[PDB]
This record gives C-alpha cells, structure tokens and sequence, in this order.
C-alpha cells in the first residue's frame, strides 16, 4: 500500500513528467500498483488514467472506482479528461462535475475549448435530449423559428440559461460548428449532434423564465442581423467598379433601413461584446479597407452613445485568429493575476460562421506607416505624448506601456510560434501599446524558409532608444518574467490546445499530434526556473545579434 522512499522518489519523477512524455508499460505498471497512495496527490491523477485501457470493462471499472476516492483534481486537470485521449462516459461526467466547482469567468475563458469537446460526448444522449435529413435543418433558422449527474451538453446549456454573456458565446461557437462543411462531409454524425445541442439549447429558453425567454429572441435578433449583414457584404463585394463604387454601395444600404434593418434597430447585443448593446450601424462613416479579401470597417452605435469599431469580413475563416486571440486574452488574464499587467491588446475576435465573422477595432498605425510618415517610433512618441522630463522626450506613462507591449507579445509570440511578422502585422498605438495582428502563420508555420524563434525587429529596439538604454533593461527583466508566469499555467495552455486537435484550424489540421509538442517545446519545462530565464536572455542576445548583422 504505502512505498519506500525510493519509489516514492521513482513515482514523482512520472508525475513531474509534461503532458507530451508518454508513460512506458513498465512505469505504468508501478503506478497501478501504488494506485491507492497516490489519491492523496491531485497531480498524479493525470498520471494513473494514462494506464487504464478503457477497451477492457473491469480496467476501466476499477479506474472508475479509483476516480471516486481521488483528491478533488483542479480546473486545469479537468479539461484534459474532456479531450480525444478520454471518451470514457463516466470519466467525461468527472470532469464536468469540477467544472461545475469554477466560475462563469473561468468558464468563458475555456468555452472555445468546451464547445470543441461536444464532438466527444455521447451522441446519442445528445439526441436522446429533445422533447429528417441534416441538410434540412439551417442552423440559423433553428433560434430564428420557435415552435456526476450532467454531461457536456447539459452542463454548457444550464449554465448559459443563467449567463448572458456565456449564452451569447456558447451560441456563436455551436452555430460555426454547425456551420463547418469539412465536418459536414467528413463525418456527418458530428454534424447532426451540433445541430442537436442548438435544438436542444433553444428548447430549454423557450422552457425558461421571462428574462430566460427574451435572451432567445435577443440571440435571434443577433442572427437576423448578421444574416442581413452578410446578404450587404455579399452585394458590395459582387458591386462591379473601385473601392469608391463599393464603398457608395455599402453606405446606402445600411442608410435604407426599411430594406436592411442594420442602421435603426432595437438595443441588442453585440455578438462580438454582449456586454455593449447597439443601436445600429452609423450609414456615413462605413468603408472598405484596402485589401483584396473586401473586409468592411463598421461603426456602431452604443447604448451609451458612443462608437464600436469592427472589421467584418466576408468570405475567410477567423477560427485561427479567434483561437490565437482567446489564447492572447487568457495569457493576459494569468499575468494579471500573478501582477503584471503588460498593457496588451486582446481584441475581440468572434467568427459567426466559417465564412464570415466580427473583429475589435483598435485605433492604432501599423509600424510599417509609422516609418513612411514620422521615420521611426521614437519621433511618432514625441509626436503625440512628449514630455521634458521622460525618456528621449517622449512621456514616462506611454514609453513604460511601450516596454512591456513589447516583452509581453515578444514571449507570447514566441510561445504561439506566430509566423509571418512584417511592419504591416506590428500595430502601434498614442498610448504606447505595441500589439500583433493577422494571424495566418501559427505554430511554426512561415511562408519564409528557416524563420527565427523570437520574432523581435531593429525598429522595436530603436523605439525604446537602443541596446545600452534603461528600458531595454526593463524589456529583458519583462520578458524572463512573462515567460516563469506563463510556464506556471503551462497545464492550462497545452489542455486546450490538446482539445484543439480535432478543429478545422489550417495550421493545427497540418499537424495534429504534433500540436501540443510545438507549444511544450516553446515552455521549456526540462529546465528549471533559473535556467529558464538565462535561456530567456539567449533568445534575445541571439534575436540582437541576428537583426543588426542583416
Ligand atoms: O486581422 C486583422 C486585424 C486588424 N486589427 C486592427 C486593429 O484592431 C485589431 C484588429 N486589422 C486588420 N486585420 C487584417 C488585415 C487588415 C485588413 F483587415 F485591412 F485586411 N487589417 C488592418 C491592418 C492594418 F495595418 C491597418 C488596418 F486599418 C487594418
């Protein structure tokens, strides 16, 4: 029952090991063996579900039972029994049951990730929940047209039915879904339960209070406005002519509000912000940007009176950028926690469809435009926010929100593996803040061959006043302190990444096994704490080096 002090030493090395390193038939035999010590350690629960074979009835019986007696394992632990790895019923109302113990904060955070373990679930108990052919049924007509206990499915509804701003995400996440033709063709089984868990969302508000009631008709007012946007999106993009052309188009139609409805509307809210309710699009202020994709700049109008910039865009996927996004969100959220607010910019990002989606505005110029007009960021820093007394002339405030934008997206995009980093993708804002944007190269992936680590640029060291200066010490000392942070909750990032596998994301689809091995490797977690941050100093002497020597 109890181990001696050798192989007490022997079972926290397997413990201690990171979730890629798979466990020998031998070194799980040690751990099914001490099976009932270990239930005092939370951590190695992980660890003893990896040695069960859940194809055998009395392995899986016996794990079941173990399970029961366990420590109450944490929030973290719990997203990885909700994976591919796990589709043991009773494993999968565990993990459900701890999600219950956490707040609906926490549970926004991960819902991306919640959504995505639905295609695990029971199908059947899905189906079987409800008081033809899947073609018939569109996903945007189901809300639109009204007639250990808890799994995923009941769970995630039962939840949403009290949250609005859960109930608003929950529904845009199961509509893409529903919405994705790979998973329609693929495995079409998939695709019915996603419809199922809509059919079965929108029957539990219809069977709900008055303020449960008016969130359906809210969320279908949402739809309607978005199907009426894409329908304008579709006839300015078809428009023949220029930009100006298009852009005259795009103005009146929203201005006709008897044929649209998107100018004058009641206050609903913002898919992207359920939080911030909207008036309507303002007709006179609403343009095309440059590219080619014809992705439309959008003002709306605020309950407080005020403006929502966003960027819709029509006809491409935001399902990678919305991942990186809620990663970059979640990042912020955890180095907010520990004490380190580095001023980053985690935009909104909410796909309404696999064709179309929303995007945050932020009022800032890319650095490629900061150089075409001001010549570097130091002159656009003295500019907009001089001060005599701050560094180089430019203001204490906004060169300290400079430093550690700039150490804050350095180890985050290093971590993501965020490839393709031009002057065009790095945004600079008046306040200081320093933020990535488009993000179609994740995870290694570049369209360059052999791509450097640390995406660091010659301009982001000149613009806080170089090498030998008292803020680049301050980016260093920024940036080995993100990085112990963010390896703390190293188990948060890779389980969700882990529940990732099996979304038709471009740059997870190419190399799905792999996926969580290209985030652990990033992390380092075979060094320590200490060595971490000289490796940290490595990467940036290195990246230094490198720039100047072009
Ligand atoms: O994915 C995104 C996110 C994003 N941001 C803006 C800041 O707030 C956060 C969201 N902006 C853009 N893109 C795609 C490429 C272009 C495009 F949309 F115009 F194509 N675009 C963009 C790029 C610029 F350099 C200047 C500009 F005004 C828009």
């Amino acid at each position: 029952l109890k181990p001696n002090a050798a192989t007490r030493d022997q079972l926290n090395i397997i413990v201690s090991y990171p979730p890629t390193k798979q466990l020998t038939y031998e070194e799980q035999d040690l751990v099914w063996k001490f099976r009932y010590y270990l239930t005092n350690q939370e951590k190695a629960l992980t660890k003893f579900l990896k040695c069960v074979n859940w194809d055998l009835p009395q392995e899986a019986k016996q794990a079941l039972e173990l399970l029961g007696k366990w420590k109450p394992m944490d929030v973290e632990d719990s997203l990885e029994l909700l994976s591919s790895h796990y589709t043991n019923p009773t494993v999968r109302r565990y993990a459900v049951a701890r999600l219950r113990q956490a707040d609906d904060e926490d549970l926004l955070m991960y819902l991306l990730q919640l959504v995505q373990a639905l295609k695990y679930e029971n199908f059947d108990d899905i189906k079987n929940g409800l008081e033809i052919n899947s073609a018939e049924i569109d996903s945007s007509q189901i809300i639109t047209s009204p007639l250990l206990e808890q799994d995923l499915c009941t769970f995630l509804i039962s939840r949403a039915c009290k949250n609005s701003t859960l109930a608003n995400y929950l529904y845009w996440y199961v509509i893409v879904e529903c919405e994705d033709q790979d998973t329609q063709q693929r495995d079409p089984k998939t695709h019915e339960m996603y419809l199922n868990v809509m059919r079965r969302f929108s029957q539990a508000l219809l069977k709900g209070d008055k303020s449960v009631r008016v969130m359906r008709s809210l969320l279908a007012a949402q739809q309607t406005f978005v199907d009426r946007l894409v329908h304008l999106m579709k006839a300015v993009q078809r428009e023949s002519g220029n930009r100006k052309k298009k852009n005259e188009r795009l103005q009146a139609l929203l201005g006709d509000n008897e044929k649209m409805n998107l100018s004058d509307v009641e206050l609903i809210p913002l898919p992207l912000e359920p939080q911030v309710k909207i008036r309507g699009i303002i007709p006179e202020t609403a343009t095309l940007f440059k590219s080619a994709l014809m992705p439309a700049q959008l003002f709306f109008k605020t309950e407080d009176g005020g403006k929502y910039p966003v960027i819709f865009k029509h006809g491409d996927d935001l399902r990678q950028d919305q991942l990186i996004l809620q990663i970059i969100s979640l990042m912020d959220k955890l180095l907010r926690k520990e004490n380190l607010d580095l001023k980053l910019t985690p935009y909104k990002v909410l796909a309404t469809s696999t064709k179309h989606g929303f995007m945050q505005f932020i009022q800032s110029v890319p650095v490629a435009e900061v150089l075409d007009t001001e010549g570097s960021i130091q002159n656009f820093f003295r500019k907009y926010a001089p001060s005599e007394n701050g560094p180089n002339g430019i203001s204490a405030e906004v060169m300290d929100t400079y430093v550690k934008s700039c150490a804050g997206y350095c180890v985050i995009t290093y971590i993501l593996g965020v490839g393709d980093r031009h002057l065009d993708n790095l945004l600079l804002t008046k306040t200081g803040k320093l933020f990535h944007i488009d993000f179609g190269y994740i995870l290694g992936r570049d369209p360059k061959p052999l791509p450097p680590p640390m995406k660091l640029n010659k301009e982001m060291v000149e613009g806080m006043g170089g090498t030998q200066s008292e803020q680049y010490q301050e980016f260093r000392k920024q940036c080995y302190t993100a990085f112990l942070h963010l390896r703390r909750y190293s188990n948060l990032i890779l389980n969700l990444f882990s529940l990732m596998v099996d979304a038709n994301i471009p740059d997870i689809a190419l190399e799905p096994d792999k996926t969580v091995k290209k985030v652990q490797d990033k992390f380092r977690l075979d060094l320590s704490d200490e060595e971490a941050v000289h490796y940290m100093q490595s990467l940036i002497d290195e990246s230094v080096h490198a720039l100047f020597a072009a």
